[PDB]
C-alpha cells in the first residue's frame, strides 16, 4: 500500500533515503496488535482513531487527554492519516496528568497494569507498549519495563531530550526494552536526542505531525514522536508474522538502514528503524 504525502516520518520509515513523502506498507496495517500508550491518554474521539482507540486505565480524576501529548503519541503509533500501524488497536494508560508530569509511583503502576490488562485483550498478533517519558535514573522504574517486556510485550521507551548519555535516565537506561532516540529530516540525530551504548535505535523525532487534542493536528519534536514510530513498527511487524514481541527490537535493529545518520556520537548505534516494505 501507498500514502501518498505522509508525514515525513512515515515516509523515512519505509524508505532507504530521505527526502521522500510516500508511505509504503503492508495493507495489513497491524491488525490483530495491540499498542498501549502510556502517557496523558488519548482522545479515542478523534476522527483519525476510526474506533480503534480506547481509554483503558487513568490515575486522575479524568481518562481524558487534556494535554495533547499521549494523543500525538498515540497518532504516530495508529492514527489513519498519520500513525504507522493504521489498522492496530490503541489502548490509552493514563500516567501523566494533564501538565504531562508523573510520579514513578504512577508510572509503575502503569506498566505492571499493562503486563496484566493484555489477559484482558484480544492481541492475537501480539502486544506493544509505548512510553513517551521518562526522568532520571531509578532502578525501580527500569524494572517495572523489564517486567512488561518480561511479560510478552515489546516495550519501545524514549531516550530523552537532554544531548546526554541516556544511561542517566529510565526507563530509557533499561537494557532489556527498546530504547529509542531521535532524527530529523535530514538523516540527523536530533538536537535534544540522548545518546549512549543503551539505544537500540533511532526513528523520526523533528517536526513530526500528528494528532492533537480537539480534533485537531499539529507538528512537534522529541524522542517522544520517535519512540511511537517504533512501537507502530514493531506491532507491523508482528501482524506480519516477522518477528515477536520478544526479538522485536533486535529484529528492528537488525533491519535498519544503518550508517546513515549524522551526529551520532562513537559508541552509539548508527541505525534507523526501517520496515524493509517492497511492493
Amino acid at each position: 500500500a501507498a500514502q501518498t504525502n505522509a508525514p515525513w516520518g512515515l515516509a523515512r520509515i519505509s524508505s532507504t533515503s530521505p527526502g521522500t513523502s510516500t508511505y509504503y506498507y503492508d495493507e495489513s496495517a497491524g491488525q490483530g496488535s495491540c499498542v498501549y500508550v502510556i502517557d496523558t491518554g488519548i482522545e479515542a474521539s478523534h476522527p483519525e482513531f476510526e474506533g480503534r482507540a480506547q481509554m483503558v486505565k487513568t490515575y486522575y480524576y479524568s481518562s481524558r487527554d487534556g494535554n495533547g501529548h499521549g494523543t500525538h503519541c498515540a497518532g504516530t503509533v495508529g492514527s489513519r492519516t498519520y500513525g504507522v500501524a493504521k489498522k492496530t488497536q490503541l489502548f490509552g494508560v493514563k500516567v501523566l496528568d494533564d501538565n504531562g508530569s508523573g510520579q514513578y509511583s504512577t508510572i509503575i503502576a502503569g506498566m505492571d497494569f499493562v503486563a496484566s490488562d493484555k489477559n484482558n485483550r484480544n492481541c492475537p498478533k501480539g502486544v506493544v507498549a509505548s512510553l513517551s517519558l521518562g526522568g532520571g535514573y531509578s532502578s525501580s522504574v527500569n524494572s517495572a519495563a523489564a517486567r512488561l517486556q518480561s511479560s510478552g510485550v515489546m516495550v519501545a521507551v524514549a531516550a530523552g531530550n537532554n544531548n546526554a548519555d541516556a544511561r542517566n535516565y529510565s526507563p530509557a537506561s533499561e537494557p532489556s526494552v527498546c530504547t529509542v532516540g531521535a532524527s530529523d529530516r535530514y538523516d540527523r540525530r536530533s538536537s535534544f536526542s540522548n545518546y549512549g551504548s543503551v539505544l537500540d535505535i533511532f526513528g523520526p523525532g523533528t517536526d513530526i505531525l500528528s494528532t492533537w487534542i480537539g480534533g485537531s493536528t499539529r507538528s512537534i519534536s522529541g524522542t517522544s514522536m520517535a519512540t511511537p514510530h517504533v512501537a507502530g513498527l514493531a506491532a507491523y511487524l508482528m501482524t506480519l508474522g516477522k518477528t515477536t514481541a520478544a526479538s522485536a527490537c533486535r529484529y528492528i535493529a537488525d533491519t535498519a538502514n544503518k550508517g546513515d545518520l549524522s551526529n551520532i556520537p562513537f559508541g552509539t548505534v548508527n541505525l534507523l528503524a526501517y520496515n524493509n516494505y517492497q511492493a
